[PDB]
């Protein structure tokens, strides 16, 4: 199956070199982002997974409840979005697509790959389970990324938050 090379390819090229400086990024922020206003980021970066590989061209979130607030500075692009409930602020977050979805889709329509819908949700899965597995074995690269996978029949904003208050949870707890 090709979602062990594209996990790989994807932490070793991406994943692997963003996240050791990511908390410092985020940190960085919130030494305004609280005073301005009086929110906070979330430190894990959050990786939309939706299984059905549907990834929108522009990377943009669709869900009205997930508001773009600000590119997050240097220390490449990576994006803060606000979770809205009833219209308010009810978390603040680095949220991205995990990209190598957008090859399993391109393959499903390609059709020499001989490559079925059947065929790409597995892939997806697999690509889900490697990654986690790859994460949860790695140094400092590991505890602060968290896959968001999804399948659809659903609230995306709500399933950000979900992690997110359990995010919290396990701050307050050691
Ligand atoms: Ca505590």
């Amino acid at each position: 199956g090709v979602a062990h090379g594209l996990a790989w390819s994807y932490y070793i090229g991406y994943l692997r070199l963003i996240l050791p400086e990511l908390q410092a990024r985020i940190r960085t922020y919130n030494q305004h982002y609280n005073n301005l206003l009086r929110g906070a980021v979330s430190q894990r970066l959050y990786i939309l997974l939706p299984l059905d590989c549907g990834v929108p061209d522009n990377l943009s979130m669709a869900d009205p409840n997930i508001r773009f607030l600000d590119k997050l500075p240097q220390q490449y692009s990576n994006s803060i979005y606000e979770l809205l409930e009833n219209g308010q602020r009810a978390g603040t977050c680095v949220l991205e697509y995990a990209t190598p979805l957008q090859t399993l889709f391109a393959m499903s329509q390609y059709s020499q790959a001989g490559f079925s819908r059947e065929d790409r949700l597995e892939q997806a899965k697999l690509f889900c389970r490697t990654l986690e597995d790859i994460l949860a074995d790695a140094p400092e690269s590991q505890n602060n990324c968290r896959l968001i996978a999804y399948q659809e029949p659903f609230s995306l904003s709500q399933e950000v938050l979900r992690h997110l208050r359990q995010e919290e949870k396990e701050e307050v707890l050691e």
